[PDB]
């Protein structure tokens, strides 16, 4: 349990351009991947078995997210839309139109009655899942929005931007509750709530990750050693074994840190391009990593701790 020993189990091939994101289904069954090749692909979490392709976006996809019940996907595309997909039928249920530029990031709230989106048009939008109508448009940032995430009860949204700010929003009213990172720069490339909704993990494009106390609005911890000057790279709370922070890197490696000691406890070697996206399995010690154009594969890693 002390230090993880993640080892390569499967390499998943199929995507013909850069992979943009990977996410495990909450029920642990599936990995979903999105790509610059305009496709979503579904894989078996435990054996990497290719299950299907999902098609309909007219341009590249930047993000994909799962509903609580593992039955829906939402995707964010350069075609300026989001799409809600029934995963079982592979059919597009709704197209979410309203953004005036690339949609970069998306997530379901835990109720999975709302979707939150971030765009190059510098706004965050909230969508009704059943009707696909836009409920609210938040003038959230003054540069592209890099990440959006709901907290554990869906009462708050956290957003991040190249404008160098991290903000938190009241879901119901869409009013700003606070501006957490108010620095002019470095650009905030990623943010998400901790599983308890108490902290916020934030990446800045100066090779730095930080853990913030949302309530107190102050930085508890700092993680470094990786390379992150250009890309919006996902980061994760690993909580099934040892308590880790997980991130990709522009040196083609996956970085794992001890959350408390801030020490590098593993570096995963295999990718041949920037590791843009990592995801942690909800019940087993498994990591999915995915990489850009020169590589285009997804790797599944497994650990005893
Ligand atoms: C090169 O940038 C990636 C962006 C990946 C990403 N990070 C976040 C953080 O919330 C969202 N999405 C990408 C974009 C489009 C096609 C392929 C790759």
């Amino acid at each position: 349990g002390s230090k993880p020993n993640y080892a390569l189990k499967f390499t998943l091939a199929g995507h013909t351009k850069a992979v943009s994101s990977v996410k495990f289904s909450p029920n642990g069954e599936w990995l979903a991947s999105s790509s610059a090749d305009k496709l979503i692909k579904i894989w078996g979490a435990y054996d990497g078995k290719f299950e299907k392709t999902i098609s309909g976006h007219k341009l590249g996809i930047s993000d994909v997210a799962w509903s609580s019940d593992s039955n829906l996907l939402v995707s964010a595309s350069d075609d300026k839309t989001l799409k809600i997909w029934d995963v079982s039928s592979g059919k597009c249920l709704k197209t979410l139109k309203g953004h005036s530029n690339y949609v970069f990031c998306c997530n379901f709230n835990p109720q999975s009655n709302l979707i939150v989106s971030g765009s190059f048009d510098e706004s965050v939008r909230i969508w009704d899942v059943k009707t696909g109508k836009c409920l609210k448009t938040l003038p959230a940032h003054s540069d592209p929005v890099s990440a959006v995430h709901f907290n554990r009860d869906g009462s708050l949204i956290v957003s991040s931007s190249y404008d160098g700010l991290c903000r938190i929003w009241d879901t119901a009213s869409g009013q700003c509750l606070k501006t957490l990172i108010d620095d002019d720069n470095p650009p905030v490339s990623f943010v998400k709530f901790s599983p308890n909704g108490k902290y916020i993990l934030a990446a800045t494009l100066d090779n730095t990750l930080k853990l913030w106390d949302y309530s107190k609005g102050k930085c508890l911890k700092t993680y470094t050693g990786h390379k992150n000057e250009k890309y919006c790279i996902f980061a994760n709370f690993s909580v099934t074994g040892g308590k880790w922070i997980v991130s990709g890197s522009e040196d083609n490696l996956v970085y794992i840190w001890n959350l408390q000691t801030k020490e590098i406890v593993q570096k995963l070697q295999g990718h041949t391009d920037v590791v843009i996206s990592t995801a942690c399995h909800p019940t087993e010690n498994i990591i999915a990593s995915a990489a850009l154009e020169n590589d285009k594969t997804i790797k599944l890693w497994k650990s005893d701790c």
